[PDB]
């Protein structure tokens, strides 16, 4: 109760199941969606359960700088505090190196690793101030090999897992943990689902169905409950990890 | 048969040792640096040493989309082919997490590794012309703990390592290799020189720790990886910053 977390990308897939998994675990929580489309239902299942659970909803794309700054400054405002981020927001398009063009990788590289290091800053500060903090970062490919038709999201991630490592050196010192997750494919997540749809109709290399994409399935529940282990009071002493939840039996 | 090879920020430092290096090996050689004064002394230098050898000289930031996009133009209307590419560009100035900023965050992204992954699409093209291709992408770590003190840089250094190692798969069927070169800290490289300046500055104001490598040394091991002998070697990471550790100050 005393403690609040941020969930970013709240309103379905891995972020609902993190912020649900959380009010069972008595955080108050600040919800985020892009728009207010279903993440409404998100703070009614919780105070479904917890009829007492403290929910904030704020709306807007955590991709925006000056956004994601008002949001932060809303959280400091309302808030006054904040014990847990969870940083969740979809890679780009899938692209090949083949067809990869600077437009669109420097727009990937700003909406997510950008944003996810810029929450960071903002999210420390606040963290610094109860000498308490959990950061969890949602990184990782979906398939095997992610290279073919992940490339740009592929870097990024790479990008991500180098950047959190530093940063939990720099912030181990306030109590605050930083570890990436990756949740492998989510079939619950639109995003996951978008991308599944692309790689579909990539994938048809002869006229009769060996370079196959092969899922590395993860599941949306196995994922959160590994979030709030992460957050909790007990998972002090991990931080600079990255952990894979992604461990279902692979298909294509 | 004639192979020949482009070098990028060839005027001096890392580039320079590079270019000189493959001239001694018999490639034809384009080179190029931001200013054309400067690249023009090093194709004379080049000469002066070995006479015999044939060098293109095309100026311009190799950071800056168009212009890159018109040097690899030119390349293939002088040259018609390609079959080596050294990419080596500078990255952005030294910071920490709690200093640094996401304007020059998104400028270091751009000016590094989406032009190194650029040169290698344009590059790639001209060298699946004649089935034979090798890339070599600097990519180094001057200090002991690099994102201590270069936050930035070492996120685009992870990315482009995973980058070249995916490129690396899809250009092997086109017998072109793609390496990754660490050369260390390199006295005689002005980007070297900058970065240390700033970080003994702000030390003068835990203490960095040089990798120190050898222009020389790098310039052989790029060579060797663009010879015929290294076609099975594709996807690698290779450092040479094996000297003895320097402290800053």
């Amino acid at each position: 109760s005393k403690r609040t977390a941020f969930v970013m990308g709240a309103s379905q897939g891995i972020g609902k199941a993190i912020a649900l998994k959380l009010a069972d675990q008595h955080f108050s929580l600040v919800i985020n969606s892009r728009n207010l489309d279903n993440i409404e239902s998100v703070k009614e299942d919780i105070l479904a359960k917890h009829p007492e659970a403290s929910v904030i909803v704020l709306a807007g794309d955590m991709s925006d700088q000056h956004t994601r700054a008002g949001i932060f400054q809303k959280i400091e405002s309302q808030c006054g505090r904040l014990d847990v981020l969870i940083n969740n927001i979809p890679g780009g398009a899938p692209d090949t190196f083949d067809n990869c063009n600077i437009e669109d990788m420097t727009a990937t590289f700003t909406q997510k690793t950008v944003a996810y290091i810029d929450a960071i800053k903002r999210a420390s500060s606040l963290m610094k101030q109860n000498e308490f903090g959990r950061i969890i970062n949602i990184v990782g490919n979906l398939w095997k090999e992610p290279g073919a038709n992940m490339f740009t999201n592929s870097m990024m991630n790479a990008a991500l897992i180098n950047a959190s490592k530093n940063i939990s050196i720099q912030l181990a010192p306030h109590n605050i943990t930083v570890n990436c997750l990756n949740p492998g494919f989510i079939a619950t997540d639109r995003y996951h689902q978008f991308v599944e749809n692309v790689m579909k109709k990539n994938s048809i290399s002869k006229q009769k169905a060996s370079g196959i994409p092969m899922k590395r399935v993860g599941s949306a529940e196995e994922t959160a409950a590994l979030a709030a282990f992460l957050a909790s009071e007990e998972a002090s002493y991990i931080t600079g990890q990255q952990i894979s939840a992604d461990g279902g039996s692979m298909k294509s």
